[PDB]
């Protein structure tokens, strides 16, 4: 699989790609968009680590 993360400023939130273009709402949650999601600085950025 390929998919990424946001560690939100510490909270975690599923990456919006399609709404990579801005905050979105996927996965019956709220999705952050692929850089808001992860592009963030640290330790914000992308999660997802199994």
């Amino acid at each position: 699989m390929g998919n990424q993360q946001c560690n939100w400023y510490g909270t975690l939130y599923p990456l919006c790609v399609t709404t990579t273009n801005g905050w979105g709402w996927e996965d019956q949650r709220s999705c952050i968009a692929r850089s808001t999601c992860a592009a963030q600085p640290a330790p914000f950025g992308i999660v997802g680590s199994g």
